């Protein structure tokens, strides 16, 4: 047996199967994996013998915990940078998933966060199990909810996505479905059969695929009639998170004064202030952008963030030392100025992320 690849690509029946394959690192997405997945997705779109693409994670704990931001941060320490290529090609793959010309099913069993969400939420079908653990945890690490977070987050109900984006709130299991992040829910004990039945389909249409998913979804039992964990908080979320500045959101939470609001206020106050301001503007702007436009914006954001202090500090606090004790700079929201913010959003000119060759554009 040769050494295992970081992602497996296979053809089984009518289906192309992508298996994220770094389970010891929670299947975190690398440039190597992106560069295998992206061209394969494009080939399968044009392959008349491929009717379905499934993405899944190896190991049963994680679908994918994120893009591999540890390695990106390490690479920032010296001259062999990875960030310019990584974010560009990652975002190109999120767009490819979102515009996929064949049915695309993501089996989001297990931890599904950040980059892992980018590989799933934009696809046509996302199947959660009771073990699905969703978050966009980027404001805790000095980044922002990228991989198209600026597109999908504002499009969740009310201001749910703004709440998720700013606080990194975790949703588990059937709540991932209730939130609209998963399209379907299956108990994990039946996931293997669901996979098998999809793979066994002969020349399936999108409708054939949808039928299989529906049939499993209907019969799943775990939390079947449980309400969405955030339903009782949706009015206050919709109110508090309607403001145009982070300072106003924090003020609204304080004035609401409920246990939940004060808990989430506490969390927000531990997030990178720069990250918070970026994230709010990103979602507000993203609310009126296409996925491509959003990704173009996020690419600018990603490169600006590499030039700041907080990303490297967040990776240290969260991923390396795990002391959950980041010292942000600036430490106060007041010191995140309008000009600083505007600088992150500036065009990169000919270095911008674009989705066609130059001759396509005026
Ligand atoms: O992007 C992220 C990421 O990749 C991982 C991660 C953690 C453990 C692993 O073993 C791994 O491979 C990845 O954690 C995170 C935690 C955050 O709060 C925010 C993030 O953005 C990430």
């Amino acid at each position: 047996t040769d050494a295992a690849e970081e992602v497996l690509l296979g053809k089984k029946g009518c289906t192309g199967v992508i298996t994220l394959n770094r389970p010891k690192f929670l299947n975190a997405l690398t440039l190597n994996m992106i560069r295998q997945i992206y061209p394969q997705l494009k080939k399968w779109e044009q392959d008349p013998e491929t009717f379905l693409i499934i993405i899944k994670g190896a190991g049963g704990k994680a679908f994918c915990a994120g893009g591999d931001i540890r390695v990106i941060s390490e690479a920032e320490k010296a001259k062999q940078k990875i960030a310019p290529v990584f974010f560009r090609e990652e975002y190109m793959l999120n767009n490819a998933v979102g515009s996929c010309q064949k049915p695309y099913v993501a089996l989001i069993h297990g931890i599904t966060m950040g980059g892992g969400v980018g590989l799933s939420v934009h696809g046509q079908f996302r199947v959660a199990t009771e073990k699905c653990l969703f978050a966009m945890p980027e404001t805790a690490i000095g980044l922002f909810p990228d991989v198209g977070g600026g597109y999908f987050l504002p499009r969740l109900q009310g201001k749910l996505g703004y709440f998720l984006a700013l606080t990194g709130f975790r949703l588990k299991g059937r709540d991932v479905y209730r939130a609209g992040i998963a399209t379907h829910f299956v108990d994990s004990e039946k996931l293997a059969m669901l996979e098998e039945d999809l793979l066994a389909l002969k020349s399936p249409s999108k409708e054939n695929i949808a039928s299989v998913l529906e049939n499993y979804h209907t019969e799943s039992k775990i939390d079947r009639d449980k309400s969405f964990i955030l339903e009782e908080h949706m009015d206050k979320i919709n109110s508090c998170f309607s403001a145009n500045t982070v300072e106003e959101i924090i003020e609204n939470l304080q004035q609401d004064g409920s246990s939940f609001a004060l808990e989430q206020l506490k969390v927000i106050n531990k997030m990178s202030p720069t990250s918070l301001k970026i994230t709010l503007r990103q979602l507000m702007e993203g609310s009126s952008k296409t996925l491509q436009e959003v990704l173009t914006m996020e690419y600018r954001l990603s490169q600006a963030c590499m030039r700041g202090h907080d990303f490297h500090e967040g990776v240290r606090a969260v991923l390396i030392d795990k002391d959950q004790s980041p010292k942000w700079k600036p430490a106060d929201l007041k010191e995140v100025t309008e000009e600083d913010l505007n600088n992150h959003f500036k065009s990169l000119g000919s270095s911008d992320l674009k989705f066609a060759e130059n001759l396509y554009f005026q």
